[PDB]
């Protein structure tokens, strides 16, 4: 990219990091027209994908499920606004 361009969820971070889901927090972007935020998961270590889930447009709190413990997961949470995607801020975390 170049520096940053589209504003990204600069407070995107993870909580309730149990073996049975992973709970997210970020700030809700009432921009005007945002499509949503798209979470994706992979098993961090490979590009083995799991699923991409979507939320409304107005969420500040979500919880991903469909994990299995033992491996690390790169939980990506891409914001997609008016004709533009923010910088990907994933976090690597184990289960």
């Amino acid at each position: 990219m170049r520096g940053s361009e589209v504003p990204q969820l600069t407070d995107l971070s993870f909580v309730d990091i149990t073996d049975s889901s992973i709970g997210l927090r970020w700030t809700p972007l009432n921009s005007s027209t945002i499509i949503g935020y798209r979470i994706t998961v992979v098993a961090a270590g490979e590009g083995i994908p799991i699923f991409e889930d979507f939320v409304d447009s107005s969420v500040g709190y979500y919880t991903v499920t469909g994990l299995e413990p033992g491996i690390d997961y790169d939980i990506s949470v891409i914001t997609l606004i008016n004709g533009g995607e923010s910088a990907p801020t994933t976090l690597t975390q184990q289960t």
